[PDB]
C-alpha cells in the first residue's frame, strides 16, 4: 500500500507535517508521521494522513534513517523551493 | 486551544501517560502526549487527548525540554502526592 | 485493562505494525494496511506492548524490541500479544 504525493509547493513553502522515530516490525527504524499542522501543503492535498510511513521524500530515501537524521533531512528540503514528492506507506 | 487540567490525584496514583517528541518541518519541536492508558488518572479526567502537546506540568515549562528530561520531572512530580496540573495546547 | 491477541499468521506473513519507546515501556505506533494486526483489528494505536510470544517488552530499550520482533515474525506459526488498551 504505496502512495506517492507531489506537492507543487506553491500556495504553501512549507509541507505542514510532524516527524517521530519509530521501529516497525520489518527490523528498521523507519519515520512516521505524527501530525499533520493546519495550513501547509500536506494538509491542503490530504492523501497523507498521521500514522503513515515516510519512505522516501524527493530523491532522499528515509527507511533506516533515524528521527534526528529525518527531521533535518525534511527541513533541508523544506528550504529549497520547487515541488516535493513523498512516498509513503498508507496505516 | 489551550486546556489547563487539573487532576486531584487520588483514586490514581499514575497519570497513566505516555510522552514523545515530535520535531516539524518549521524548526519547533515539542513534548506530545504519545498514548492515555485506560484506567488512569489522565483518561478517567477525559479532557487530555492523544496528540495534544504538552506545555505546562505544575510548575515546570516543557516547551523546549528534551525527552529525556522530561520524563524525569514527569516521573518526579508523579512522585509526589496531591494534584497535578497539565497545561496542554490541542 | 489487559488483552491477549493471538494472530493465526496464515493469511499474512507480517504484523504491520510499528513500535516506540515511550514513558510515568513499547507502544503500538501505528498499524500498516495489508498486515495481520490490521486485519485483526482488536490492536489499535497507542497500545502499550507487554509480551510478544515468549518474550516480555515491559523492560526493553528500542533496540531489543525492534530485533525480537524482527526474529519472531520470521518464525512459523501464531503470534499472541499482549497489550494494554489505550
Amino acid at each position: 500500500n504505496i502512495v506517492t504525493v507531489t506537492l507543487n509547493m506553491e500556495r504553501h513553502h512549507f509541507l505542514g507535517i510532524s516527524i517521530v522515530g519509530q521501529s516497525n516490525d520489518r527490523g528498521d527504524g523507519g519515520i512516521y508521521i505524527g501530525s499533520i499542522m493546519k495550513g501547509g501543503a500536506v494538509a491542503a492535498d490530504g492523501r497523507i494522513e498521521p500514522g503513515d510511513m515516510l519512505l522516501q521524500v524527493n530523491d532522499v530515501n528515509f527507511e533506516n534513517m533515524s528521527n534526528d537524521d529525518a527531521v533535518r533531512v525534511l527541513r533541508e528540503i523544506v528550504s529549497q523551493t520547487g515541488p516535493i514528492s513523498l512516498t509513503v506507506a498508507k496505516a
